[PDB]
């Protein structure tokens, strides 16, 4: 409803409006203008901008690209110092580097294949909080550091009125409140971590800053302790009903086992979005509560693909663990679905459920070389990177590459002369 | 009453609610969500969470455990910066590491044995207060330090308007107010230090912080002075009457003497909860007012198990001293009862009352070796660690042990090669 977005500007006396998007790495970004600019044309043509400001979105002969706001997603920007609103956007011209538009192609493919009509997932991702982080690097030193009032290191230190004597312990601080709070509760938001992830990611920081603290999503923010995992639950449906419920193990079904077979096969490549930083590889390292074990079950807690068993058949779902909060939400939402969408077409199987010791059966996969990982990427190849291009990416990246190669070929020309002398 | 907890959210306009619990060491912990989530389902199913956040509550194949709030225990969280409420919980799945649920088993055993119908105890525990504590350790130094406006060290020091000249002395500061205050007085709370201990432990800190100070429960917070003891009074009843009143010494009775016999025998193991830190062992060290003398009486003030003599027979009770505020309240409440519950079944006796010099008669027990302490633990053994398991503990701890043993066996494998060269 264009009419609803226009009446919200009067209903909340909005002086300005914020356009919002997300990059390929996984961070949200925004821009803003006075509310007076909003008219019928932008509801059909968006906002034209110069894309040369971003090294992978345009080129010098094509310095015009479009942000495209939407008319079912507007909200009051209540954390601001003034009466304002916010609106998430797709990006276009084109285009095929906008993560939200890439995620929408997986939803279109789910419907076009006739396998179902929608997807019913949700997330339970963790985060970290601090008072004085300090992280720097140079030609002579490199160190991270951080602290918080709850930290197990503080009760030995002095303070302006003495220590509280009430700090947490190592893996011993499971006493925090919820739902952490105002970016889900007043909206009663409920839906999947596509659009909803970024109001949470900005909200955690903005609320902490308004309480003289900060928040982060660093997957391994401290050693010898817990970290910011991004565990989730996953489900499929059509005509108003669940499609993973049935009479196989832990109340799952055969199409659920085929989605699991796709997820198990794709785990080595889904990690490129779900574990997009070295901190997530550190969080996935060996330990008594790790989640790198690419297996399924309903009791082996370390296995990456639990079954969410329930008394009501409508609540029979799966539970994915193969990632951390350093990830890109839209690209995780795309990649985990792309695996399931072809597991149902290969008709593969998840093998037997894990109920032994914490790791093995399946794990497997597996061959132990980069050459075999590339061979898998070129044989299946169908649970992985499914559909689209990439034409927009190579067009924008070519403009940057031509400038870089012109500087590098002149530098190589000088270097060759400096080798012939 | 589920209805009463729901109407409190309207009556006090609560925006959020705080779930609360306690760990095995003895510290309270909490989490929170918006009040809008409260519905009929959580009153019968609690809140599911990932237990891998705590190294002794779940495992990777069983990453689902339940917090279980209650519907007779809700209160307004009046110390908060907003309109909110708080609710203590049990924990389950399972389970048998939740201290409050472990304490409830002793109350169930008291009733199931037919010995009585309830327990009528209370506590008088001490605490400490400071302005600038400083405590740190490294590879090169180790030191504690602290101070407060009342301390005997301050009257020789300068201040921004000169010294007050009104500090206390060593063992000479018995002039503090009571009931210390707002976590007992406005509730008229009265009942035993099971549920009531943690509102006091958080309240002392929160009130001190709101007066630019801090509070603590360190049993031996400073040398050559008093410390944070956790002395208590104990009683038993059924059909509306006291069951320790009678015609033996100091108006006690024979079942009271059998409870005392159990307590005297169990003292060497009840200390594992009542003196859970090295500061409590330091508080129990030799001196003119120590409480380590495992004996009973009504005049020998150092004896660990006084009789609370009274003019009214309803007030004839006992008084236990064998602990300090570093303890875990729920596990002390369990262990001290577990001793009494089998003293009445062995039909043992407390020997004669102490009225001589400050220590001896009984003390005794006693054999002077760890082998004999272990022999006692394997012969009685019935006043000690009575009932339950522990199945939940070993299940969660096994998941942690498998990760630890996988890292340690690889390290030992490398170490063996480094010994064979």
């Amino acid at each position: 409803s264009a009419e609803h977005v226009l009446t919200m500007l009067n209903e909340h006396a909005a002086a300005f409006v914020r356009f919002e998007a997300t990059d390929a790495a996984g961070a949200s970004r925004s821009k803003s203008i006075p509310a007076q600019f909003f008219e019928k044309v932008i509801h059909a043509r968006g906002y034209l901008e110069d894309g040369e400001v971003n090294a992978g979105a345009a080129g010098a002969a094509a310095s015009d690209i479009v942000l495209m706001p939407e008319l079912s997603t507007a909200a009051v920007a209540a954390a601001a110092a003034a009466a304002t609103a916010a609106v998430i956007c797709d990006g276009g011209a084109a285009a095929a580097a906008s993560p939200r538009y890439i995620a929408r192609a997986a939803l279109a493919q789910l419907q076009a294949a006739g396998a179902a009509a929608g997807l019913l997932s949700a997330f339970i991702a963790d985060f970290c909080i601090f008072g004085v982080p300090e992280v720097i690097n140079s030609k002579t030193i490199s160190f991270p550091a951080s602290t918080t009032a709850a930290a197990a290191d503080q009760p030995q230190e002095a303070a302006a009125g003495g220590a509280a004597g009430a700090a947490a312990g190592a893996a011993g601080g499971a006493a925090a409140a919820g739902a952490a709070e105002i970016c889900f509760l007043p909206e009663a938001a409920g839906a999947a971590a596509a659009d909803n992830a970024f109001t949470l990611r900005t909200g955690l920081q903005e609320v902490a800053r308004r309480y003289n603290a900060i928040a982060s999503a660093a997957a391994a923010a401290a050693a010898a302790a817990a970290g910011a995992g991004s565990h989730s639950i996953w489900d499929v449906g059509a005509a108003g009903t669940n499609a993973f419920a049935g009479a196989s193990g832990a109340r799952a079904t055969l199409t659920g086992a085929k989605w699991l077979a796709g997820l198990l096969a794709a785990a080595a490549a889904a990690a490129a979005a779900a574990a997009a930083a070295a901190a997530a590889a550190a969080a996935a390292a060996a330990g008594a509560a790790a989640a790198a074990a690419t297996a399924w079950g309903a009791a082996a807690a370390a296995c990456a693909l639990n079954i969410a068993a329930a008394a009501a058949a409508k609540g029979a779902q799966i539970e994915n663990k193969a990632g951390a909060a350093a990830a890109n939400p839209y690209l995780v939402l795309a990649a985990t679905v792309a695996a399931g969408l072809d597991g149902i077409q290969s008709a593969g199987a998840a093998a037997g459920a894990a109920a032994a010791d914490a790791a093995a059966a399946a794990p497997s996969e597996i061959p132990g070389k980069m050459e075999d990982a590339l061979a898998a990427l070129e044989q299946d190849a169908e649970c992985l990177k499914a559909g689209l291009g990439e034409a927009f990416i190579r067009a924008a990246v070519a403009a940057a590459k031509y400038e870089l190669e012109n500087e590098e070929t002149d530098a190589e020309g000088n270097k060759f002369l400096e080798y012939f002398i």
